[PDB]
């Protein structure tokens, strides 16, 4: 399949090479997988997830997204026009308020709810988490998304927005999962983009397109937008057969674009998301 004039960031996740704009992906686009996206919500409603999305959780007084984070991460996930697998089925737990903050214990307990529900689901093909959130070092956050991975999901997290390094962040900095930086579309790292050591791979994060609440859409920065790309893809490849929960980031990475990105520090991974698929 290609999708012409797509977002740049879906263009860049099917391409050798930057500065090109159409998007090129399976048919199947991640039918049969499940991804949670673990944020402000999912506006459900919206004609960009044509039924395909649903709150299934919230540790507030609603499950509406009032903010539009999580309603964009969604986007970028599996929505018709801005998302990478656009067959997959998208589940939001609603773990940050409409100002975008939460208690790490409610973000803890958010994540223990998918590694269970995932068992009231039917995702044949697999299950992906995507977690556009950090903060502080944490071990409790940190185990809580280690648990997550260990029960088979894929973990997808937001390496941060610090332009630091990612080490003292959570759960950026936990081993087990995938951690993932921004880029821009000039392939140079997104400048307020975390590194070092405990990422896995970078993902588009610089002036992404996505769905917003209100049946809008926007464009908006972050490793919160790299995310799920990133999610998006391994949903993708696993409805492929290409590569299972536990190994997913091991694939992305072993068949990712390696040296293209500017300004990485020394150290850090040189890795840019790709789902190589050949027309
Ligand atoms: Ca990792």
């Amino acid at each position: 399949a290609a999708q012409t004039n797509a977002p740049w960031g879906l263009a860049r996740i099917s391409s050798t090479s930057p500065g090109t704009s159409t998007y090129y992906y399976d048919e199947s686009a991640g039918q049969g997988s499940c991804v949670y996206v673990i944020d402000t919500g999912i506006e459900a409603s919206h004609p960009e997830f044509e039924g395909r999305a649903q709150m299934v959780k919230t540790y507030y007084y609603s499950s509406r997204d009032g903010n539009g984070h999580g309603t964009h991460c969604a986007g970028t996930v599996g929505s018709r026009t801005y998302g990478v697998a656009k067959k997959t089925q998208l589940f939001g737990v609603k773990v940050l308020d409409d100002n975008g903050s939460g208690q790490y214990s409610t973000i803890i307990a958010g994540m223990d709810f998918v590694a269970s529900d995932k068992n009231n689901r039917n995702c044949p093909k697999g299950v992906v988490a995507s977690l556009s959130l950090g903060g502080g070092y944490s071990s409790s956050v940190n185990s809580a998304a280690a648990r997550l991975q260990s029960s088979g999901v894929m973990v997808a997290v937001a390496a941060g927005n610090n332009n630091a390094d990612a080490r003292n962040y959570s759960p950026a900095s936990e081993p087990s999962v995938c951690t993932v930086g921004a880029s821009d579309r000039y392939d140079r790292r997104s400048s307020f983009s975390n590194y070092g050591s405990v990422l896995d791979i970078f993902g588009p994060g610089t002036s992404i397109l996505s769905t917003w609440i209100g049946g809008s859409t926007r464009s908006i920065s972050g490793t919160s937008m790299a995310t799920p790309h990133v999610a998006g893809l391994a949903a993708y490849l696993m409805t492929l057969g290409k590569t299972t929960a536990a190994s997913a980031c091991r694939y992305i990475a072993d068949t990712a674009n390696k040296g293209d990105l500017s300004n990485i520090p020394f150290g850090t991974v040189n890795l840019l998301a790709y789902n190589n698929y050949q027309a």
